């Protein structure tokens, strides 16, 4: 009746491109961390040398932030689950795969997702994304 409402998810909002499936098969480079604020910001400083992050952003939707964050090797997303995993025991913990790095981090900076901070200079623009139909 007025406790904030926990999301259980993404929001259709980035359900337009993201991964879901959490014990595929595909091994995905780029991920997307959802959950309380405070916890990105612990993923951020951790996962900033445990995958040499192609780029982490800090987001905001409407209850809690989303850390985005790329990596260089290959990993499924069941073991960087693992990880955003290992850090569930002080809240939520929503993470999640993503296939399109690009498009993703590009609907999370323009409304209704509004910007926290990052490490490049200008979001993602990393030079390892995949071309597609734009």
């Amino acid at each position: 009746g007025s406790k904030v409402e926990d999301p259980k998810d993404f929001p259709s909002e980035l359900l337009s491109f993201l991964s879901h499936a959490v014990f595929s098969n595909r091994t995905l480079a780029c991920f997307a961390i959802y959950t309380t604020k405070e916890k990105a910001a612990l993923l951020y400083k951790k996962i900033m040398e445990k995958y040499s992050v192609t780029f982490i952003s800090r987001h905001n939707s409407y209850n809690h932030n989303i850390l985005f964050f790329l990596t260089p090797h290959r990993h499924r997303v069941s073991a960087i689950n693992n990880y955003a995993q290992k850090l569930c025991t002080f809240s939520f913990l929503i993470c999640k795969g993503v296939n399109k790095e690009y498009l993703m981090y590009s609907a999370l900076t323009r409304d209704p997702f509004s910007v926290i901070e990052e490490s490049l200079p200008g979001g993602l623009k990393e030079h390892d994304f995949n071309p597609e139909s734009s």
